[PDB]
């Protein structure tokens, strides 16, 4: 059987799963008061993606299509097509497109269109809610709010870029997005189904070990943390290696180059998420260096060193 | 070490030029200008060049702090290292890792946060990369905003690349000119520690190029997008680093459905790729096909035709 592996990549040289940003760091915290059901950054140790999982970095929050203009606003309507502009088929027993955001809050970026004939083109700062009663990207649909109301075209393709998040209105500091919250793929009085499973710590003591980027904020006082529980870079790893899982845990050691030792170790689960033995929140200390290395299965059973 | 490449559709994979999917794989003739590109730069054994870095989101992205000229709508930005560490002007790369390599004018947003107080604020911004404030070796560079008043001053501040624009009045598709180097430096220096130029020269061969189309921000921009290596493949020879048993690559583009071999291409040590055609041509492959590292050959090794 094909040996298992992680890649060597130091956490600064891998990638957010759940937004096109750059892993930070290393966080670990208690997860019991929420849902932790993110539907990017979701694979298997054996390379079977799973939720709206798809390969690409920059492809994630990204969407294409043809817009409308809604009278009277600044809104468009995005008809949603594939990424490779094929039409968008709602029938795959998947969440949402490949790559929909899975968080509530307001993202904010560009929507950029070419216009076939001629090839010109045109690009609007633009924001969509996915939290609003428009946001029904499974069904094919989802609206932005723009600063035109006339620039857009009806028949050309159009992309939108995010680039960050944004809050505003009366409520806390910090209260938007909701990173732990799922969008309603099909809308307000629709029912999110073919999810990847939610996830939580089952052994005594143990955490999840979150992988955290700080989004770019656009407007307010966003909450700009972030928490995947997979890399980009591992989904790619094992999305391609396929290599068998021997056990339902693969025990990994977080290494120093430098000196060769164990700094901590870590259990990824074949379901594709991290834990470790911690009680409490902790940003974790690590050499710029470090990188995860596979040690071997172990079962059930097995205890975690503290971290 | 076995050497590999990865095992992904070309659109699965992304350019390594500007962070956007691949789209198609192009081949023409490329006597006519100097193929030079900083980024999407490596050799097979994993030694990354030019201004390559590995990761496909922080391409054409700028991070530092900024300035506002005043009476304009122009800022300065002083720039930091990817992680905000102090950026290092004596670092034996062209620019900071990242940095475009195409002369043109590129939009994007400007994001910034308050450290105090973690209040944000975004701008439509664009950087000209072929203007004489376009000294990213030096630490600095400009972009035009929508804004005169916004941006703090000390406070981080991102460059996220959206697309290109050009001026409606000229000729259509003059600009960006994805095969002119900036000068790094502007009028203060000459270019250091490029890549090489790429030119092939064995009989019959014209390189391969990973093609995609740039998003358009404005005006009648040229959206061609060719990269050498798709970002993946720096990625994993990176990782790999299995040893170059010579300076030749032999890879086949297999369909997997069918076992059939489409073509095949050279993929040189040094980090391009070349097949035996003669003209331009929007290769036709399967939406499953891959590539798949066969053997090194050597400098007389005739490929069969494209």
């Amino acid at each position: 059987s094909k040996p298992f592996t992680v890649p060597i990549l130091t956490v600064e040289e891998m990638t957010n799963s759940r937004f096109p940003i750059p892993l930070e760091k290393l966080f670990t915290g208690p997860s019991g008061a929420f849902v932790v059901q993110p539907q990017n950054g979701r694979c298997t140790t054996d390379g079977v993606l799973l939720g709206t999982t798809q390969l690409s970095p920059v492809n994630i929050c990204t969407f294409r299509g043809d817009v409308t203009h809604i009278a009277g606003t600044h809104n468009y309507t995005m008809n949603l097509a594939s990424q490779n502009w094929n039409n968008y088929d709602p029938t795959e027993e998947i969440p949402a497109p490949l790559g929909t955001p899975d968080f509530v809050g307001r993202i904010q970026g560009m929507l950029t269109q070419t216009t076939r004939g001629d090839g010109s083109t045109r690009g609007h700062k633009a924001t969509v809610s996915t939290g609003d009663v428009h946001f029904t990207p499974k069904l094919g649909s989802i609206q932005f709010n723009t600063d035109t109301n006339n620039d857009f075209e009806t028949g050309q393709n159009t992309k939108f870029t995010p680039v960050g998040v944004v809050q505003d209105g009366n409520g806390a500091h910090q209260n938007e997005p909701q990173q732990w919250v799922l969008p309603s793929y099909s809308g307000r009085t629709g029912h999110n189904v073919h999810l990847a499973p939610a996830v939580a710590p089952t052994f005594p003591g143990e955490q999840l070990l979150f992988f955290r980027s700080t989004m770019p904020g656009c407007s307010g006082y966003p909450n700009m943390n972030l928490d995947c529980l997979l890399p980009q870079e591992w989904v790619q790893h094992f999305y391609q290696e396929a290599a068998p899982a021997q056990s339902d845990v693969a025990l990994l050691r977080f290494v120093n180059p430098d000196t060769g030792r164990v700094l901590f170790e870590c259990k990824l689960h074949k379901s594709g998420y991290v834990t470790v033995a911690h009680t409490g929140q902790h940003d974790l200390v690590i050499p710029p260096n470090g990188y995860f290395r596979f040690d071997s299965w172990v079962n059930q059973f097995y205890t975690l060193a503290p971290m």
